[PDB]
């Protein structure tokens, strides 16, 4: 069994042209998980993950701030507590208009990668 | 399977007591189930103060996120406290179980794999 405070895993920027102020701690990935893979995101302040889609679905739930979830048209501001599922296939992105940092769960099945 | 995204406040859905020989003292939300995902089904535990889920384990694996408060976690050899913002990783057949030693709710995420049910 791992039990092990989140914060301490070690973030991963991510900066691309799809995906601009963002960090990524793998919590339990592809070494440790038969089915499924937990990560936490943090998006800074302005951060984006721009409209993409995935043949899997994503499940994630908003533990801090409040989340601007882009929508194959439009999108849609939720805070923490609440959860999202993406259906398989579903465009979808991320950005964070406020001004302190935003942080979601996001789990994938293990075909997604970690 | 269907297209669009849920999204929903985890609180609309109401805290269901859960009752078995092994636990007490707990209420549960389904909040990704089984009429929707495609792998893997997402819910929100609600340990009482002094509730108990006894030392058990199941033949798929748990993956954990504790959201509030503090969880005592039951080991196969002793027990350990953790806190909001820990995860768990619970092997299948791992023995594991958990305890509210405080006097407020303490909840987790508990994700598993659909073939275990919601």
């Amino acid at each position: 069994m791992i039990l092990k405070r989140a914060y301490d895993v070690t973030p991963q920027k991510i900066s691309t042209d799809k995906v601009r102020g963002v960090r990524k701690r793998v919590l339990i990935g592809l070494k440790d998980a038969p089915n499924f893979v937990m990560r936490l995101f943090t998006v800074e302040p302005g951060g984006l993950i721009d409209r993409h889609s995935h043949p899997w679905e994503h499940e994630i739930f908003v533990l801090k701030g409040k989340l601007t979830v882009l929508k194959e048209q439009g999108e849609e501001t939720v805070e923490e507590g609440f959860y999202i599922f993406v259906e398989p296939n579903e465009i979808h992105g991320f950005r964070n208009d406020t001004d302190s940092e935003v942080e979601f769960l996001c789990l994938i099945p293990k075909e997604g990668g970690e």
